[PDB]
């Protein structure tokens, strides 16, 4: 069974696409905020709720216990997608992550009127859409449109 399981893992993480890697890769350096290629508890609680999951901490750490399997205290990228598949909270944002860097052009983890213009190269929006009226739409402002 478990053996199944872990076929089915592996199917699912082959079926990815392209775009939803890249949806992937975003996500995963949107929480790794010092750019050190791995993701602290510390990352990881003031990162989730970035994303869209937004756990209890005591979930958060349950996930990072169960992502983290070589024990080094620390979430890697391939961890990290791993355990994205382990969560459907998360997993089900795939593509949802893979159109927000689609836009997101420099990977600064906000949407900009300069990237809005270069998509529509394809500012009421502005208005509607970024809700803390920082100037920039971040990943939940994004998916809050999409509804
Ligand atoms: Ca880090
Ligand atoms: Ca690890
Ligand atoms: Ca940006
Ligand atoms: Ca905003």
């Amino acid at each position: 069974m478990n053996k199944f399981k872990k076929m089915a893992l592996r199917v699912i993480a082959e079926s990815l696409s392209e775009e939803e890697i890249a949806g992937l890769k975003e996500m995963f350096n949107m929480i790794d905020a010092d750019k050190s290629g791995q993701i602290t508890f510390e990352e990881l609680k003031a990162g989730l709720k970035r994303v869209g999951a937004n756990l209890k901490e005591s979930e958060i750490l349950d996930l990072m216990q169960a992502a983290d399997v070589d024990n080094s205290g620390t979430i890697d990228y391939k961890e990290f997608i791993a355990a994205t598949l382990h969560l459907n909270k998360i997993e089900r944002e795939d593509h949802l992550f893979a159109a927000f860097t689609y836009f997101d052009k420099d990977g600064s983890g906000y949407i900009t009127p300069d990237e809005l213009q270069q998509a529509c190269e394809e500012e009421e929006l502005m208005r509607d859409v970024d809700q803390d009226n920082d100037g920039r739409i971040d990943y939940n402002e994004f998916v809050a449109m999409m509804q």
